[PDB]
């Protein structure tokens, strides 16, 4: 099943399904309400603090979304925000796996493509934000890292939202503030805050498109 690669599309009775970190937790909210303020249309935040794709053991992100589309039918667009919680080695059955080798990221991009599954086999529409840059300097490396990782995979299977350049300025680097100087991310350069959580929410609006009754129309 083919999504579309630019924008989701909603009908009454959708529902919005966000996952992911705390990078979901402070933004999800402001979609939640614009999304059912704007368009009556109800959503579940199952966004953790702490989680990732790296250790389901801790908690099993593609588990949960199959689990999720199972029981709500309903849900037709799945947005992700992770990735802070991951840059770590880790187990895969007997073996042990080191951050960023190629069997690394192999796996971590075969639990990419189990949500992806998951999501397409239902026809559920996959909406996935790019990391930001982060302030801590090996952290920001990691992330880089990570980010084209995702979204060389990603690109023109799902929809990406690319985050670092806007929560910038386009500075192209981790900036606190962004021009008045207004501050969008938080103290441990790594979240936002509400200025920023509403920037990345206002971008996760624009690629969701409410469909009335009468759209298509017949030919």
């Amino acid at each position: 099943w083919k999504q579309g690669t630019e924008a989701a599309a909603v009908r009454s009775g959708d529902k919005v399904f966000f996952a992911g970190d705390s990078l979901m937790q402070g933004v999800a909210p402001f979609v939640q309400k614009s999304l059912k303020q704007q368009y009556g249309i109800e959503s579940a935040n199952l966004s953790k603090q702490s989680t990732g794709l790296s250790y389901p053991s801790f908690f099993d992100w593609p588990k949960t979304i199959e689990e999720t589309l199972k029981k709500h039918p309903e849900i037709s667009v799945l947005a992700v925000f992770l990735g802070p919680n991951d840059p770590w080695d880790f187990p895969v059955g007997k073996r042990y796996l080191k951050f960023a080798s190629d069997e690394w990221a192999q796996e971590y991009l075969k639990r990419v493509d189990r949500i992806l599954e998951a999501a397409h086999t239902h026809r559920v529409q996959v909406v996935w934000l790019g990391i930001p840059y982060m302030k801590k300097v090996k952290l920001d490396g990691q992330m880089r890292y990570l980010d084209k990782l995702l979204s060389e995979h990603l690109k023109g299977k799902i929809i990406l939202i690319p985050t670092a350049q806007t929560l910038s300025g386009g500075k192209g680097r981790y900036t606190d503030s962004v021009n008045k100087p207004v501050r969008y991310r938080s103290k441990d350069g790594i979240h936002f805050t509400a200025e920023g959580q509403k920037l990345l929410a206002e971008k996760i609006m624009e690629k969701i498109v409410f469909e009335p009754s009468t759209q298509p129309s017949s030919t």
